[PDB]
């Protein structure tokens, strides 16, 4: 594993580009978290906001040091020159204002020289650093190139030979990192159609938010064809406004209130229940997109789910004791569905290695409950059939799952 | 990791000593399973029953080969001589009729020369190979030694220098492995008070069965002070008669029948329920003692437990619908106790990092249920208070466990 050099000089909603938050995470922190397993030490080149960037990275638990220079207007190339003494052999060079998906960086750090993209999806083809290739090597570079075989992603894997070509321009007034790439005749590595972009406008942030969240999505039929399409739009909107823990609480409160909502108008309680089901997938989407995933959150979220599922069925039963005997089976089967998956992962170390095709997971189950709650206003006879239906599909899935593991 | 040499020649309930089953596992297989991670290849020296031992080890998935000699009556030393060409450098030498605990072998394979025991617990001090030590070295050996500082465990870690001393006796009629140890002036390694014995009488088998099972035991107060003391005696008795899977089924059937037993005499159903709780710990004891532990068994056993716990509470409720609303909370909390532990292990990778002190785990819970079932015959008013009590301690433990993980 080598060293990585991140360049932050210019330009500057009042917040410096590396510290601008995209998808519930600041740009420079996202880069470091993804490069971390592949990198021994991080070298940041900062000028005006060096103190701000340094003060931010202190408790992040990363191995880093900031290299300062007070002359940012002489180009991105000079930022590279001043970092010469802090690197050895092979190293990584990336931009502080660029956003990268984990899929991109995995196919990046294995590359060499310039990382190129033959068909950029998320950036402006008009404004982009265009590259023409000859002999798998950079024959040209620029924003205005007429004939180009790929586009610069702002990611580079370089070596000690790059300083020799860089020192050649040391006496220039402005030293664009672009021109340096030409002289060195650098190898072109291809990573195409992945998620990468440069953040400039607050509009770019929103476009990136959607991109990261969309890329962040055991789903069932309802979850696939309905719930995920509603939740991703909500998540992308609140992605840097709300953190995964707050979303866990919100989805729990909505869910709990939906269970309480059966005191007045049960058919309404079912609608709110389905809406809580839609929301329940937001914290995961946010955590995945912000790289904020934590075992503690997954644990708590699952327990609150189990409590909401219960409170909803048990509150109906409190009002209608005739169905309370059937409620037992629905309630028990409801938890056992989750327990079968969870006991598996604890014991075998991995999730589920099976066929779906048997209803039903929480998403489908809740959806039917909503309908049966709607049929309630017509007739109270549909309640009993709800409890029995829930108990039927749950326990069946639980038994088949048990009967499946027996054979191995 | 080195090579291990197991000696099986003599002597011979009609079954050859290495194939004699002790603690639900044959002697030679137990040895190999324990040495396996520490050993590259196994070398077995067999004479009369070589085919039988070979035919047995075929599908065991071990790396081994059998070295044959037709002259077993010339002593254990000759068995060592004939294995000279199949080993290199350092190697392990052990007896095919000796039973060893995992605790013993872990402190054995790190040793050198003769493994000695200064205070043998499980063997006959009268009949044992006694060793007198001088300068951490074997100064004497024999069954009849008057002054001895330790006793031979039949386990050895040797090297190429041992054949030179062994070839010295090649022309002898009987070559006891004992005499060879003297000549080589072998280092004495001390492993004291561990579980090891030689199996000769069917009585030795039973004594070993108890020893292995006793050494094979998230227990609560009832489990510690009552249940484990009854279950270990049952397990030790049936240890090589019943396999862990059969015991899982038996404890499930008893449990299920205890739940059905509420149709007639609920106070009886509670007694059978407590007895099923006692039995529920047998499969684990057997699997641990027989080295037969499998993730599949643990999975199935836990699911059947959850079903028995439910069937018991739900069958009472079917007969008494007035308590069916309180039954919901008891049933839900009953499963959630297990779910909280299991979701933890899946998410965090390990078990429970806490304080006990809050009732209650399944063992305590079931015990109280038995009592409340006894109070039922007096008054049916105790039923309701059972369901409520179960729901009270369960959910409380579940909440405190949840509230505990929040802080980390
Ligand atoms: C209704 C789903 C949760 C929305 C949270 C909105 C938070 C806005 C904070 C400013
Ligand atoms: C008193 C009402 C009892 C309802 C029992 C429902 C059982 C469903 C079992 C499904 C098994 C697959
Ligand atoms: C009652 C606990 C289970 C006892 C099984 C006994 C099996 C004996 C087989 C011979
Ligand atoms: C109709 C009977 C309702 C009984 C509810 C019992 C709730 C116990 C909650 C314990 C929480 C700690
Ligand atoms: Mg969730
Ligand atoms: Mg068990």
């Amino acid at each position: 594993l080598m060293k990585a050099v991140i360049l932050a000089a210019g330009l500057g909603g009042g917040v410096p580009k590396p510290l601008v938050r995209v998808g519930g995470c600041e740009i420079i922190l996202r880069t470091m978290k993804l490069l971390s397993p592949h990198v021994s030490e991080f070298i940041i080149v900062a000028s005006r906001y060096a103190d701000d960037i340094d003060a931010f990275l202190k408790d992040k638990g990363f191995n880093y040091k900031i290299v300062r220079h007070d002359r940012p207007e002489k180009g991105n190339g000079y930022s590279l020159l001043v970092a010469k003494n802090h690197v050895e052999d092979r190293f990584i060079l990336t931009m502080g204002d660029h956003v990268y998906s984990q899929q991109f960086i995995e196919k990046a750090v294995r590359g060499e020289g310039v990382i190129a993209d033959r068909e950029p999806r998320f950036v402006d083809i008009g404004e982009a650093t265009k590259i023409r290739v000859e002999d798998g090597r950079v024959a040209k570079i620029g924003k205005d190139l007429r004939e180009f075989d790929c586009v610069d992603t702002g990611f580079f894997v370089l070596d000690d030979s790059i300083f020799e070509h860089a020192e050649k321009l040391r006496d220039r007034e402005e030293i664009p990192l672009s021109e340096i790439v030409k002289l060195a005749r650098l190898p072109v590595t291809y990573v195409d159609g992945e998620l990468w972009m440069d953040v400039d406008t607050k509009e770019d942030v929103r476009r990136a938010n959607r991109a990261l969240v969309s890329a962040a999505v055991g789903d069932g039929f309802i979850s696939r064809k309905i719930n995920r399409k509603i939740s991703t739009r909500i998540s992308a909107a609140i992605v840097n406004k709300v953190n995964p823990n707050q979303m866990t609480l919100i989805s729990f409160l909505v869910g709990a209130f939906s269970a309480l909502a059966s005191f007045f108008s049960i058919p309404l309680a079912g609608l709110l229940y389905q809406f809580s089901s839609i929301l329940d997938g937001c914290d995961g989407e946010i955590a995945r997109a912000s790289l904020k995933m934590s075992k503690k959150g997954g644990y708590v979220d699952s327990i609150l789910d189990r409590f909401v599922d219960f409170l909803f069925l048990a509150i109906i039963a409190l009002l209608y004791p005739k169905t309370a005997t059937v409620a037992m089976f629905a309630i028990f089967g409801s938890v056992m569905v989750s327990y079968t998956s969870e006991k598996y992962k604890a014991e075998f170390g991995e999730s589920i290695r099976v066929l779906n095709y048997i209803p039903g997971k929480r998403d489908e189950r809740i959806f039917l409950i909503m309908i049966f709650c709607l049929l309630s206003a017509i007739s109270l006879q549909w309640i009993f059939w709800m409890f029995l239906f829930v108990a039927a599909i749950s326990l069946t899935r639980v038994v088949v799952t048990l009967l499946a593991v027996l054979v191995s």
